[PDB]
C-alpha cells in the first residue's frame, strides 16, 4: 500500500543496529573499487569478543582466490591453499571485522549519517518484507566503515529495513558511480558464532 515514512524507520534501525552483537553477512563488490581487491564474502561475525568465520573470493596479483577465513583472538587466518591455514597476523592491520558492528563507526554510524532518506519501494530480502530507502551517506561515515572508498563527498546509498518486527537493517549499498558499488546483506541477528 502506502509506504511508511523513511525517517523513523531509519532511526529505529539505527537503534537496533547499535545493540547488535552478531550477524551473518554477505558482502558483494560490484564493478571495481581501487584498493579493494575483494569480490564476494559470506561469513558470520560476533563481537565482544570479536570472532568471525566464513569464505572470501578475492583477487591476488590478478588471480581470483577462493579462501576460507577465521578471525580469532585478534588474528586473521585463511586457507589460500585448500585445507592449509596460514596466519596473516593481527586482523586489524588489514581490516578488523568488528568495525562493521561498532556502534560509533560501523553500520549504525552509516545509518546515523544517512541524509535525505526517502522510501522508494518494497522488496523481499531473505524471505522478509523490507522497505527500500534512498539517501546519501556522509563521506566521513563511508570512509570509516570502508576506507578504500576515499570519499570526499556524500555517497549515494540504498538501505533496506525490515518493514515490521525489529526493523533491522537487512541490506545496504554504497554507490561509487560508474557501475561500481559495495553491498552488504545482513541476517541471523544474534546468532551464536563458534569459530
Ligand atoms: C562481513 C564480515 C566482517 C568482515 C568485513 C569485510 C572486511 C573484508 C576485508 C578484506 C580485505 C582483504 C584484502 C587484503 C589485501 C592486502 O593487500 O591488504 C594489505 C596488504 O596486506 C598484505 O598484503 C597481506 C598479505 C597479502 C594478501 C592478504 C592475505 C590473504 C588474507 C585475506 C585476503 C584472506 C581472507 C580475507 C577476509 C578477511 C575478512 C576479515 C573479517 C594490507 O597491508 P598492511 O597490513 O601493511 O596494511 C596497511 C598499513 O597500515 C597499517 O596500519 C598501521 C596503523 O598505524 C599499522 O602501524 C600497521 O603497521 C600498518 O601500517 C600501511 O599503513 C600501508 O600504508 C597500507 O598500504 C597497508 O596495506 C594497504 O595496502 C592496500 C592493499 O589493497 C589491496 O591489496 C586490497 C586491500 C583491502 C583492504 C580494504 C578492507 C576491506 C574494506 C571493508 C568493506 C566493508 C563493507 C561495509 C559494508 C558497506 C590498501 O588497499 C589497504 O589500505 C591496505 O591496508
Amino acid at each position: 500500500g502506502p509506504l511508511p515514512d523513511a525517517k523513523p524507520l531509519v532511526e529505529e534501525a539505527t537503534a537496533q543496529t547499535k545493540a547488535l552483537k552478531s550477524a551473518h553477512m554477505v558482502l558483494t563488490v560490484n564493478g571495481k573499487i581501487p584498493g579493494l581487491s575483494l569480490k564476494t564474502l559470506s561469513g558470520d561475525l560476533t563481537t565482544n569478543p570479536t570472532a568471525a568465520t566464513g569464505n572470501v573470493k578475492l583477487t591476488l596479483g590478478g588471480s581470483d582466490i577462493d579462501a576460507d577465513f577465521v578471525v580469532f583472538d585478534g588474528i586473521l587466518y585463511a586457507t589460500l591453499t585448500p585445507n592449509q591455514w596460514s596466519d596473516f597476523g593481527p586482523a586489524a592491520d588489514i581490516y578488523d571485522p568488528a568495525q562493521v558492528l561498532n556502534p560509533d563507526t560501523g553500520l549504525a554510524n552509516v545509518l546515523a549519517n544517512f541524509a535525505d532518506a526517502k522510501a522508494e519501494g518494497r522488496d523481499t530480502i531473505n524471505g522478509q518484507n523490507t522497505i527500500r530507502i534512498s539517501g546519501k551517506v556522509s563521506a566521513q561515515a563511508v570512509n570509516q566503515i570502508a576506507p578504500p572508498f576515499n570519499a570526499t563527498q556524500p555517497v549515494p546509498a540504498t538501505v533496506w529495513i525490515q518493514e515490521t518486527g525489529d526493523h533491522q537493517l537487512a541490506q545496504a549499498q554504497l554507490d561509487r558511480g560508474s557501475g561500481n558499488s559495495v553491498q552488504m546483506t545482513l541476517s541471523k541477528w544474534g546468532e551464536k558464532v563458534q569459530v
